[PDB]
């Protein structure tokens, strides 16, 4: 579990979005595993605006943050998990690391701020849903 809190926006994994998220929907994309809802209180996070390929992510199934190198966002085949069938996922970054289903929502960060959230795992990789292209998160 986990979210990004930027301005008056909550960014969550689409598959973990709540009824209240859907009732306060700003934007969602199944292909990216992302949903954004509106919040009453302003949040503490800053979104990265960059093309970094090094950062640190939180792994809840290890209670640990890990430094990783990751691929630039692309359109990648993902094998079946407990929460999605085998399918193509867009705007996905991969690194070598540990990721189980419950790790979804952990933050990946670089020197510029939040890069994305854990969205995939298995076979010794961790996959992150990028948010750095979503410039509208910084305003309005
Ligand atoms: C839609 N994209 C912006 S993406 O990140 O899924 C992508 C797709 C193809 C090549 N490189 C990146
Ligand atoms: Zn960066």
């Amino acid at each position: 579990s986990g979210a990004i809190y930027v301005g008056n926006y909550r960014v969550v994994n689409r598959h973990l979005a709540t009824h209240n998220d859907w009732a306060n929907l700003v934007w969602e994309d199944s292909s990216r595993d992302l949903l954004v809802s509106s919040t009453t209180a302003q949040g503490c996070d800053t979104i990265a605006r960059c093309d970094c390929q090094t950062g640190v992510y939180y792994c809840s199934s290890r209670r640990k943050h890990y430094p990783v190198s990751f691929s630039k966002p692309s359109l990648i085949f993902v094998e079946a998990s407990e929460y999605y069938p085998a399918r193509y996922q867009s705007h996905l970054m991969l690194a070598v690391g540990h990721s189980e289903p419950g790790d979804c929502g952990g933050i990946l960060r670089c020197q510029h701020g939040v890069v994305g959230i854990v969205s995939t795992g298995g076979n010794g990789l961790v996959g992150f849903a990028d948010v750095r292209d979503l410039l509208w998160l910084d305003e309005e």
